[PDB]
């Protein structure tokens, strides 16, 4: 497909662009770049296509090719690690005055019934794969003041958890926190996955 | 000088990507004519400079990996960081204890091992992230006996400046040392041999 090719081309041009802006890039390289820029512009018009749009489309094609890569020398795993929490934040000391604990989906859910009227955000350190959650390592609930008042942790002593298991556990946690007019928010990385 | 070998490598790797695209049977004739012609042209440029293509492709891969990471404009950014796990979650999670503690801070890394361990075969497993074919951020490394018992650890320190892949190789050496002085025989994981060393 002429269209598929063109998208890939606009995207690769874009990368050779950023490269030339990193101000590496020798003479004939900046020559080809200029020539390809003219070429693409006209191919754009002939195809009645929008370059910014077409660049975006080829980005998704190129992406899939790299994640598809079976070559050993170049292969990437790929699972990836997202950290919402600093190291200090994960291992930190916390206690509950009026503790509530609940195993669900191979996940241990905890919260302090005593806490009231706080604004709380849910931060999780966890791995993603294929644009969804793979393994949850830890998720903790923090008041505006950074105090920890809740935590969902994996139980490894028994089978693995889904991202379904996790999203459920969260919802169960928010709903417990809200009883005491706590307003509970969720990180933007927890929002996807 | 180097900007020309810099320019050469991206060209090599970008050709490769074009190749994988063409392999999917997606390109039209001009694209393929273009693929063909640039392969020949790339063959010339590596005879003259004096460069290996497979290696330069590899070289340009992280140059592009870089660019895709620093990409402003979210709709185009591609994260270059990846996550390797040698340990299970029960392993990563397990509490363990040293009969005879011996531990050491090394700049944002705690190095721990059990002095009571002698004449054993030990493997070092680690969960960590890696980037641009270099280790990026270690999460946990544990040292296991044949029977699965934890007898050592390297673990990141929380309140401190970031550690580096160098910080981590060094720390590994200090540990294998500690362990071999106790006459244990120490093997490192494949991920570790490839990345951390």
């Amino acid at each position: 497909n002429t269209v598929s090719s063109f998208q890939v081309d606009c995207f690769l041009w874009h990368v050779r662009k950023r490269f030339a802006d990193q101000e590496l890039g020798d003479a004939p390289f900046l020559d080809r770049l200029r020539a390809d820029q003219a070429s693409l512009r006209g191919r754009g018009s002939t195809l009645g296509l929008d370059i910014e749009t077409a660049t975006r489309a080829g980005k998704q094609i190129v992406e899939r090719i790299l994640e598809e890569e079976s070559d050993e020398a170049l292969k990437m795993p790929a699972s990836r690690y997202l950290t919402d929490m600093t190291l200090e934040e994960m291992s930190r000391d916390w206690f509950m005055l009026m503790p509530k604990q609940k195993v669900a989906g191979s996940l241990c859910i905890r919260m302090d019934q005593a806490i009231m009227d706080k604004n709380i955000i849910l931060k999780a350190n966890f791995s993603v794969i294929f644009d969804r959650l793979e393994t949850l390592i830890l998720l903790r609930a923090f008041t505006e003041e950074g105090a920890i008042v809740g935590e969902i942790s994996p139980l490894p002593s028994l089978p693995g958890h889904t991202d379904e298991d996790v999203k459920n556990a969260i919802g169960v946690l928010i709903g417990g926190l809200e009883w005491n007019d706590n307003t509970v928010r969720v990180s933007e990385t927890l929002q996807r996955f």
